[PDB]
């Protein structure tokens, strides 16, 4: 049984649009999305479909690029740092659930390096 996915809207949370958050959607997320190793990370982990019944017994703060994308489209974040923290949660979850050298880990590590290159310089 999968948990509910992370929220992509919250009326109690203030919204904001910044140049940096626009960039994280238009440039960073949409470039990572096209990477050959992006597909495992484009939606929440379906533990039922993927036959990973222990996934959410281990990962208690799930995050994925589909959720991040919807948050960016919703102007859900206050600032770029909040969105960057969601990317880092996504990568860290993969490294927690899996072991060094696993195929999925190699995929996450390549995306993380590309992510860090793209956010090295943000607009002002
Ligand atoms: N051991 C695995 C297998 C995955 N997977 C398997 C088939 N498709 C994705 C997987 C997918 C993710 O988004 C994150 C993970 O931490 C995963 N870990």
């Amino acid at each position: 049984m999968n948990p509910p996915p992370p929220e992509t809207s919250n009326p109690n949370k203030p919204k904001r649009q910044t140049n940096q958050l626009q960039y994280l959607l238009r440039v960073v997320l949409k470039t990572l999305w096209k990477h050959q190793f992006a597909w495992p990370f484009q939606q929440p982990v379906d533990a039922v479909k993927l036959n990973l019944p222990d996934y959410y017994k281990i990962i208690k703060t799930p995050m994925d690029m589909g959720t991040i994308k919807k948050r960016l489209e919703n102007n859900y974040y206050w600032n770029a740092q909040e969105c960057i923290q969601d990317f880092n949660t996504m990568f860290t979850n993969c490294y927690i659930y899996n072991k060094p050298g696993d195929d999925i880990v190699l995929m996450a590590e390549a995306l993380e390096k590309l992510f860090l290159q793209k956010i090295n310089e943000l607009p002002t």
